[PDB]
C-alpha cells in the first residue's frame, strides 16, 4: 500500500485499503475509516464495484434526471465520493472549514456554507435527493465568487468549482456535450 493519505497527501495513522495500494487517514476517508471490517475497501473500490454490476450505469445521464434522485445507498455513496474527490485538492483547504466576512465594499452571502458542514450533513443523512447536496455545493463556489468582486481570489473559487463539476460528470456518467 501507498505510505501517504490518498486525500491529503501526508503521513500519518493510515488505514490500508484490501483491495487497492491506497490508504486513508480515518476522518480523511469519506465516510470515516470503519472500526472493525476485515477486509475492508476504500470508496475508490466500493465505485468501482457498482460501476461493474452494472456496466449500463456509465451510460450518458441527464443532470435533470440525476439531480432528482432520491438518496438511497449508492446515491449516498456517490456524494460520498464527489465530496472526498474535492477534499483530495488542496485548494479545498480555503472551503473547508466555517467562513466569516469582514471586507470593505462586501456584504457576506446570506447562507453560508462549506465542505466540513456538508461532511456532516451527508453523515447525518439530511439529504433526500442528490439536488440537495449538489446544490449546496455549488453555493459554497458562487458565495465566494459574489463576495470576492474583481479581487484576483475570486479564482479559486472557479478552480475548486471546476473539480467539483468534472467529478461530478465522472462519478454520475452525464452525458458529455460540446
Ligand atoms: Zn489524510
Ligand atoms: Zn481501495
Ligand atoms: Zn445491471
Amino acid at each position: 500500500n501507498s505510505n501517504i493519505c490518498e486525500v491529503c497527501n501526508k503521513w500519518g495513522r493510515l488505514f490500508c485499503c484490501d483491495t487497492c495500494p491506497r490508504s486513508f487517514h480515518e476522518h480523511c476517508h469519506i465516510p470515516s475509516v470503519e472500526a472493525n471490517k476485515n477486509p475492508w475497501s476504500c470508496i475508490f473500490c466500493r465505485i468501482k464495484t457498482i460501476q461493474e454490476r452494472c456496466p449500463e450505469s456509465q451510460s450518458g445521464h441527464q443532470e435533470s434526471e440525476v439531480l432528482m434522485r432520491q438518496m438511497l445507498p449508492e446515491e449516498q455513496l456517490k456524494c460520498e465520493f464527489l465530496l472526498l474527490k474535492v477534499y483530495c485538492d488542496s485548494k479545498s483547504c480555503f472551503f473547508a472549514s466555517e467562513p466569516y466576512y469582514n471586507r470593505e465594499g462586501s456584504q457576506g452571502p446570506q447562507k453560508p456554507m462549506w465542505l466540513n458542514k456538508v461532511k456532516t450533513s451527508l453523515n447525518e443523512q439530511m439529504y433526500t435527493r442528490v439536488e440537495g447536496f449538489v446544490q449546496d455545493m455549488r453555493l459554497i463556489f458562487h458565495n465566494h465568487k459574489e463576495f470576492y468582486r474583481e479581487d484576483k481570489f475570486t479564482r479559486l473559487g472557479i478552480q475548486v468549482q471546476d473539480i467539483f463539476e468534472k467529478n461530478f460528470r465522472n462519478i454520475f456518467a452525464i452525458q458529455e456535450t460540446s
